[PDB]
């Protein structure tokens, strides 16, 4: 429905709002895989995704339903989870984001 991806831009504004810069900032654009220590992010990561790609695919109608649009949501915070040391400070960065996520993909 419409209404459903209606709730799906509204759940990533939340995630882009002031309330949750300061751990959601990594998140934002794609991973500037020119940043030092980021010379292998490519060859473990196949399909990366960040929150300025899914804005604009539910600008261009990717998302045929919430479905779809929580896997690229969630992709996103799988990534993060593959490529980094489990104790990297981004990891808890990425948990802090996932559940504003998840509470609200949950009562949409
Ligand atoms: C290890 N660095 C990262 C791992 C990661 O998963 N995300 C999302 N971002 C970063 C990152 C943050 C700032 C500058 C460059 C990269």
């Amino acid at each position: 429905h419409m209404e459903q991806l209606k709730c799906c831009s509204g759940i990533l504004k939340e995630m882009f709002a002031k309330k949750h810069a300061a751990y959601a900032w990594p998140f934002y654009k794609p991973v500037d895989v020119e940043a030092l220590g980021l010379h292998d992010y490519c060859d473990i990561i196949k399909h990366p995704m960040d929150m300025s790609t899914i804005k604009s695919k539910l600008e261009a109608r990717e998302y045929r339903d919430a479905q779809e649009f929580g896997a690229d949501v969630r992709l996103m915070f799988s990534n993060c989870y593959k490529y980094n040391p489990p104790d990297h400070e981004v990891v808890a960065m990425a948990r802090k984001l996932q559940d504003v996520f998840e509470m609200r993909f949950a009562k949409m």
